[PDB]
């Protein structure tokens, strides 16, 4: 695969871009400057075989670009990353990952350390798929568990709920695995929308199958549950794509 | 007001962010870098009063920074800031000017030039009231003109049609006095977007007004012409943010 070019330039635009005017009344300032993130974020993965990274290579970037969170603003997705960041409203109605210093810093970005000078390469990366697990996960993997255990009040989760082969709930899934285990007693509640596709089979439904263990473990932990199929905000915000479908005509 | 902290570090950060990774399969790079750009930009402004500025200002920086336009999918607002973009989706159905990288570049900046050292004022900006009309539209009415211009096939204009106070198509507006002057023989349709407002009271419609001046205006540059109010895609929108209005009821 073919690395982000410029990766340096491109991360100290966006973090002063951020800084001086993004989320400037929803998400605090970070206290590290610009080059001192960089600094951090490149030791982490510089000079190191792709392979070799675990869950602990980033833990101190993360620690330095860690933002507290709003309450009951947070929100958890699976499955459905266009509709969850459209609802989302760039931090308008709920705060993501992406929304966040780090989250914004690397999205969609492509980058590899390797072991000789000058320590990374810019022009080509192995396939990732070749790695073990935990180097795969290893950037935002430490990424969703620093911001899980920075979340308060209640937290929403979005899943896809007519996908026949990937259930909504999987304990394998970046959720399962890194989020859910690392929400402290400071949330109160686990908020479900499962999401039905407009013009596709309904596959899962709250209270059966998957969603049923997803309860389950929620309250096993002390926390409050909830869950809703297509409520109105979304279902309209699905029909803007498709307003010809049958489940959105109006009256 | 108060002018942007460190104005050559974000517009050179933006400058780069955009470069490397925004609309890459939508709009086409420039071929200036960074700080022939910034020059540009600089110099229409820097060491001249902070009302000292017409529509020629920016000439150098909006040749440079100008992008050809991909057909059938330029969008204009007026009075509807976000509902516009939201519907445009960031470039995904349609471009707006905010879209283009000029116009990412200094979206909700502000900065004035000084005839002192260092040329421009880092701590307070005119009321731009008390700097005259083709001065205070300057830079943002430069933008438009050469945005028109590039614009290619079928344009769409969104509106409001629930202002009293402001009619839908204005001929002082931007869209009256720097965009529809300047579009092409190679456009051939204008296609009107009003937008009713939820709960509001309705004071402009298709066929009537000043829509009727601009349809005849429209006409006469030989260009095709059609107005819909609330079309679905945008209703549903509306919708999404006020989920329990009576023109969102179901059947
Ligand atoms: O590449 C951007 C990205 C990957 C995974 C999760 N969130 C953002
Ligand atoms: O400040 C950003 C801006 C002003 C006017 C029109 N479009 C964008």
């Amino acid at each position: 695969i073919v690395p982000t070019r410029e990766l340096e330039n491109v991360f100290l635009g966006r973090c002063k871009d951020y800084e001086i005017t993004r989320y400037l009344d929803i998400l605090p300032r970070v206290r590290s400057d610009c080059s001192a993130l960089w600094k951090d974020f490149f030791k982490a993965f510089s000079f190191k075989n792709p392979c070799d990274l675990d869950l602990g290579s980033y833990k101190d970037f993360f620690t330095s670009a860690q933002q507290q969170l709003p309450k009951n603003k947070v929100m958890f997705w699976s499955g459905v990353y266009d509709e969850a960041h459209d609802y989302a409203n760039t931090g308008r109605k709920y705060i993501t990952l992406e929304d966040t210093l780090p989250g914004y810093m690397l999205n969609s970005l492509v980058w590899c350390g390797q072991r000789a000078n000058p320590g990374f390469n810019e022009k080509v990366c192995p396939d990732f798929k070749t790695c073990p697990v935990q180097a795969r996960e290893s950037f935002w993997g430490m990424a969703s568990s620093s911001y899980a255990h920075s979340a308060e009040g209640e937290v929403t989760y979005m899943v896809d709920g007519s996908n026949p082969k990937v259930p909504a709930y999987r304990p394998d899934s970046f959720f399962g695995k890194y989020e859910l285990p690392n929400l402290t007693n400071k949330v109160t509640r686990v908020k479900v929308i499962v999401l039905h596709r407009l013009g596709e089979k309904i596959i899962e439904k709250c209270g059966a199958g998957s969603l049923l263990d997803l309860e389950k473990l929620v309250k096993a932990k002390h926390f409050a549950f909830d869950c809703v199929e297509n409520p109105r905000a979304v279902l309209f915000l699905l029909c803007s794509d498709n307003p010809n479908a049958r489940e959105c005509r109006l009256a």
